[PDB]
């Protein structure tokens, strides 16, 4: 509360760290799905359904041009380009499964950086 904080985690890494991870996930043969954003025009259903599109490509765009205020809303956007996949993709599919792996993949990644 007011004059009352917990001690200052150090932030100044975030940035860069973010960066590397975004990285790695790129460069994952199972990314080929989440690289770019899902075509609306050539996709039926997709924009309908699909509230907030999210992909790799838009993420690294907005982590370059400072448009994630911290940590925790990179990881929601994230998260977001995999929970949309499982929402339009059956589990029993190439593009299911790659949600699924790359989401595993990455949460690991966070707890070891991190957590
Ligand atoms: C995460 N990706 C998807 O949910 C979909 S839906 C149709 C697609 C595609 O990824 C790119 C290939 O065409």
């Amino acid at each position: 509360s007011m004059s009352v904080k917990k001690p200052k985690r150090d932030d100044s890494k975030d940035l860069a760290l973010c960066s590397m991870i975004l990285t790695e996930m790129e460069t994952h043969e199972d990314a080929w799905p989440f690289l770019l954003p899902v075509n609306l025009k050539l996709v039926p259903g997709y924009k309908k359904v699909i509230k907030k599109p999210m992909d790799f490509s838009t993420i690294r765009e907005k982590l370059s041009s400072g448009q994630y205020p911290n940590l925790e809303t990179f990881a929601l956007d994230v998260r977001l380009v995999f929970d949309n996949c499982e929402t339009f993709n059956e589990d029993d599919s190439d593009i299911g499964r790659a949600g699924h792996n790359m989401r595993k993949y990455f949460e690991k990644k966070w707890t070891d950086t991190f957590k």
